[PDB]
């Protein structure tokens, strides 16, 4: 089985979540609160290793009032155990899980096990199906997927996403090499696109929030 | 003095206007009718050569009932005069203008002049400011820019776009090499993004339409 999965993101109108140089300040203050409230509501947050290396995020509830138990499990998708042992995601604010592949150097895995629960799943790339099974077995029923574009693609095409919520900021940056909402290999034909259904749209500060379910 | 410029587009939720393979069927029938209605309220439609080569579009008012002079002037941005003499954009449905650079081979320029007005503007690349100035001279006061992503970038960073209208389809395709709403070289810092203001957002058929003004 697997938890229920909400993909949440912030993007520019032209669909970018970061520039080629990694600049990613997009959301207004209100959206950031929305995000932290949603964190409060979930059992776990999931990000890819590339996001962790780029942003060194806390991935906790800190922009809204939080009870001592409110921080969800932090989950990093990290095939070669590259999460720096010093980085904030391994701090003491909340439990952390690192999903690694069987190819991960045994020495790096052992260091991570000192600050986290490590789950091995997949040969050389993290098996997201298995990882999600393992998270569900830890009692995680509600997971918030927070990117980046490569993990987003894997999760969507694997049929592992139930909802998509996007903050669309009123700005354009362009860039053929900027990260978009969803990157990866890509679906070749518009006909074979993943299909969604708009459930809600509303303004929040300067931003436009859109909320969709993924059509089964 | 240049025309007032509305940029119109259709993209997937993840910001794609075409897959890597050039698949670009995005809008529902209702959006397409709206586009044709807006075309009729404009003096000119502008598109890049690459769009012409990819789609061979007519660029006329035909998804709604139209009369004779309802079709706007068709303008192709085409540095090296690559518009094929047999392409629909050069048919007799409507006036056509091709903007070329000084670098375009004369044989191709001379051939284009048989089927369109040719405006030579810019050394190696079309000078968009100069082109728009010359378009004003042909009674063009309102122009609809219809892509693609490279031309969009140039027009936007050139300060030559007054409004943005986007049809957002409830679908995701991903693809690191798919064409986005705006490609080109990109703005390096989110701080330096072109800023917009949302005028209104509404559903149209299955799609979500958003209309913005460009602040700068
Ligand atoms: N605004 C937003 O909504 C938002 C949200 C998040 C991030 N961002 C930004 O956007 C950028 C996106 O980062 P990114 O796309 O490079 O990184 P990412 O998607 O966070 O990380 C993807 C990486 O995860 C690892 N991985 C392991 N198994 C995988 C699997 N089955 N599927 C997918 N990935 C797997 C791979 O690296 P290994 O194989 O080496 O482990 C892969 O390259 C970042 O700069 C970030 O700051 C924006
Ligand atoms: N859904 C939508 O809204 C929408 C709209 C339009 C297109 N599309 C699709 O999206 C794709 C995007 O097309 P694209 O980006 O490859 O092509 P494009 O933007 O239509 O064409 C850009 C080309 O115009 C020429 N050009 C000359 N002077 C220029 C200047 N100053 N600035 C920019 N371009 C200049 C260049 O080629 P030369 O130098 O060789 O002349 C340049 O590569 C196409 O496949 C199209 O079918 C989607
Ligand atoms: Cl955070
Ligand atoms: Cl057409
Ligand atoms: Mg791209």
């Amino acid at each position: 089985m697997r938890p229920y999965v909400i993909l949440n993101a912030a993007m520019t109108l032209d669909g970018k979540i970061a520039t080629a140089t990694g600049s990613s300040e997009i959301s207004g203050e209100e959206d950031l609160r929305r995000v932290h409230e949603l964190r409060r509501e979930c059992d776990a947050i999931m990000v890819g290793i590339n996001t962790v290396l780029a942003d060194d995020p806390r991935l906790t509830v800190h922009r809204v009032d939080a009870a001592p138990g409110d921080n969800p499990v932090r989950v990093v998708v990290d095939s070669m155990a590259r999460t720096p042992p010093h980085f904030r995601v391994l701090n003491d604010e909340a439990p952390t899980v690192i999903g690694v592949s069987e190819s991960a150097p045994p020495e790096r895995v052992a260091e991570l096990r000192k600050r986290a629960e490590v789950v091995v799943a997949g040969t050389r790339r993290v098996d997201l199906h298995l990882l999600l099974e393992r998270l569900h077995g830890m009692g995680i029923e509600r997971l918030m997927l927070e990117g980046g574009s490569t993990l987003n693609y894997s999760m969507l095409t694997g049929g592992l996403v139930d909802e998509v919520r996007v903050c669309i900021a009123p700005m354009i940056v362009g860039g053929r090499d900027a990260r978009t909402l969803v990157d990866g290999e890509g679906i070749d034909e518009m006909a074979d696109a993943i299909r969604l259904e708009l459930k809600r749209s509303y303004t929040l500060g300067e931003d436009l929030i859109v909320e969709y379910t993924v059509k089964g």
